[PDB]
């Protein structure tokens, strides 16, 4: 009858063990592609939304208006005194 | 009538299952390559405003 | 999401308000 040699068993259980968490490893790396491909996308809608609000006046019209509410709540505070 | 060893049919489920797993890797890195493509596009037509 | 709306020039504009009543109030209670 062979004797067995304790080492191999456990050399053969290693060589399992890394083929299956190669496979994790590769999961891994698909989702972290994804992951990177989705922040992207967002940072192209972001862009997009930027070049569409410069444009136009948008840009201009909010501080127009921010001057607008300042120089109308001086008056306010005008009157009310 | 020979007699099976489970560790040659589980060496082999494991390598059928990585070459599955390359092309979702190969897609993956598609898609990224796509993204950037398109954010660099965006980019172009925002300089191009800015011009 | 925030910037697509008013949402960022409507905190704004609130502050500005804000700082327009207090100012009004503190001349009030004077």
């Amino acid at each position: 009858q062979p004797q067995p040699d304790p080492v191999q068993e456990q050399l053969k259980q290693l060589a399992v063990e890394k083929a299956q968490l190669e496979n994790e490893e590769l999961r891994s790396k698909i989702r972290l592609n994804d992951a990177q491909a989705q922040k992207a996308m967002a940072e192209r809608d972001n862009k997009n939304l930027d070049y569409l609000e410069q444009e136009s006046g948008t840009k201009h019209a909010r501080d127009l208006e921010k001057m607008k509410a300042q120089s109308q709540g001086n008056q306010q505070l005008e009157i009310t005194k």
